[PDB]
């Protein structure tokens, strides 16, 4: 079994922070929970720092750890993510907002300690005061999405794109497409695979308990797209 | 604002019996696992007795507990589920999936000690063999989906209508409208309330180490439209 994968095998402490500024409004997000690669399950609690969230929980999902995807035995060879761990990876992403503004992100997902940590920045231009982001007018849920990943050789890493779908009150849907990018910390050698997707589903929940604007977030991911 | 409400202030284990007939295709569903109604979270696992599950899983999500709703607290008023029980009451469907078979539900669902149970009796019909039900054509997903819910005192229960869309595996979806009805089993009294809806989140995952056909369910469910 790979270095990089050992480290998956029981279930990982995580810590998320988020620096933002979507048309000058700053924001800070913190989160905290674990994630078991095994069953491919992931469990975090997000809290805006800052007071009121000026953009939509769900628009942030993708930004606030595909590490903790499951992979079948089948398909380990084609696992960038645990690969390059524990140095880890940068991820890198341009979210565009249909007929809205976009997002850029940049992030380090990597070990410090014996917990996996997410740190993240966050940028946002051309948005409409009005729009569905800034007019928080998107249901508090996200839908089933594929994530295609392709190697790229020359850069040492990957490419992955797809599209989110995200349900508008009224019953329409808000699209932001995806461009990312991720790219190995480390020195060492790393698994690049075979084209192939992430099958990821979302829940959005709240703590009764918790006060503060919040988001508690499962996702459920697991690899697919090639026979053995 | 009664007694069945009690009842979920806590954590409540969960049994699920699926009997099922579809197209003739005769099989068996067992689930358990609990509802935390303070939280709208339901956790069950599924397993298929009878070997591999003639249709696809998602198109049972809504078969296999809408009283592990949360209902919040300026809405207790309408929270017929909870009100019901222990007692019980008792779900009934019709599924009509587009350019496809249906989908014939009935079941019981109320305490049998401290212990929630859901029995439910499935009859299917008129499915295409090559169609996206039978033919295993749905990704292993469900989205969310708004649940709406109008009172009906001429049956002492609540009219229920939503329209389910299963990713299929090509991009495209299968529309499964559901109509439903819900009954009480006791004579005592339930609540009938104005119009309203729940927000309803699925996530379908696969234990690793279990070797049957089955699913892992979590349900994410609260009710709104009124404040």
């Amino acid at each position: 079994v790979s270095k990089g994968e050992e480290l998956f095998t029981g279930v990982v402490p995580i810590l998320v922070e988020l620096d933002g500024d979507v048309n000058g409004h700053k924001f800070s997000v913190s989160g905290e929970g674990e994630g078991d690669a095994t069953y491919g399950k992931l469990t975090l609690k997000f809290i805006c720092t800052t007071g009121k969230l000026p953009v939509p929980w769900p628009t942030l999902v993708t930004t606030l750890v595909q590490c903790f995807s499951r992979y079948p035995d089948h398909m380990k060879q084609h696992d960038f993510f645990k690969s390059a761990m524990p140095e880890g990876y940068v991820q890198e992403r341009t979210i565009f907002f249909k007929d809205d503004g976009n997002y850029k992100t940049r992030a380090e997902v990597k070990f410090e300690g014996d917990t996996l940590v997410n740190r993240i920045e966050l940028k946002g231009i051309d948005f409409k005061e009005d729009g569905n982001i800034l007019g928080h007018k998107l249901e508090y849920n996200m839908n089933s999405h594929n994530v295609y990943i392709m190697a790229d050789k020359q850069k040492n890493g990957i490419k992955v794109n797809y599209k989110i779908r995200h349900n508008i009150e009224d019953g329409s849907v808000q699209l932001a497409d995806h461009y990312q990018q991720n790219t190995p910390i480390g020195d060492g050698p790393v698994l690049l695979p075979d084209n192939h997707y992430l099958s990821t589903q979302s829940a959005l929940s709240k703590d009764p308990n918790e006060k503060r604007d919040h988001m508690v977030l499962l996702e459920f991911v697991t690899a697919a797209g090639i026979t053995l």
